[PDB]
């Protein structure tokens, strides 16, 4: 199994969601960036795995579920089987990560991408080990009801460049944003 990563787009006030959708209007190229990063596997004969909470799963429009070309794992203690369209169900992050090493997935998974929501991000970011955060900074405030957890910059070093990540300011629908990559290893 390859790298562990989180990916998120986040407003200035740390907002990631409102009423089960994004706090801001659709940003087509930003969605493209998400799809590119999570889908692109460095390793032949493997796919990336996406891990997400139950509400994050249901927040993705049905026509885009499962996230194509990726193995889709949902976290839930209430569900008894994976939602329609989902590939796997785990009762915890540690369980999901363990599963990735089992016979059914050991040979199949390249990178793993935590795609939300708040509680999965928090546990992942606070768990010792080698972890990257792909963070898109939406450079405005947006009314939100769910928030990205604090990034501890003592741990998470902002990388000065990363291959395939544009460094300049992007803009769609009058909203400026920029891409960042953070890395910790503890
Ligand atoms: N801007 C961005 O990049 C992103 C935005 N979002 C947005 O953020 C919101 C995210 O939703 P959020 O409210 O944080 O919900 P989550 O997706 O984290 O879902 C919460 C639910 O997932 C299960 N769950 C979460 N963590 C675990 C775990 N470790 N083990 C087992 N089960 C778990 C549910 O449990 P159960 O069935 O057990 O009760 C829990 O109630 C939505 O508005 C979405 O649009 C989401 C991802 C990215
Ligand atoms: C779970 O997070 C997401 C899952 C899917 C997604 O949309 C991508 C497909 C385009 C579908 C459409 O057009 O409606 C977006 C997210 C959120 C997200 C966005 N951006 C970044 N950088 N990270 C994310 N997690």
């Amino acid at each position: 199994v390859g790298s562990l990563n989180c990916i998120v787009a986040v407003s200035q006030n740390m907002g990631i969601g409102k009423n089960g959708d994004l706090p801001w209007p659709p940003l087509r190229n930003e969605f493209r960036y998400f799809s590119r990063m999570t889908t692109t596997s460095s390793v032949e004969g493997k796919q990336n795995l996406v891990i997400m909470g139950k509400k994050t799963w249901f927040s993705i429009p049905e026509k885009f579920r499962p996230l194509k070309g990726r193995i889709n794992l949902v976290l839930s203690r209430e569900l008894k089987e994976p939602p329609q369209g989902a590939h796997f169900l785990s009762r915890s992050l540690d369980d999901a990560l363990k599963l990735t090493e089992q016979p059914e997935l050991a040979n199949k998974v390249d990178m793993v991408w935590i795609v939300g929501g708040s509680s999965v991000y928090k546990e992942a970011m606070n768990h010792p080990g080698h972890l990257k955060l792909f963070v898109t900074r939406i450079m405005q405030d947006f009314e939100s009801d769910t928030f990205f957890p604090e990034i501890d910059l003592e741990k998470y070093k902002l990388l000065p460049e990363y291959p395939g990540v544009l460094s300049d300011v992007q803009e769609e629908k009058g909203i400026k944003y920029k891409f960042e990559v953070y890395e910790k290893n503890d």
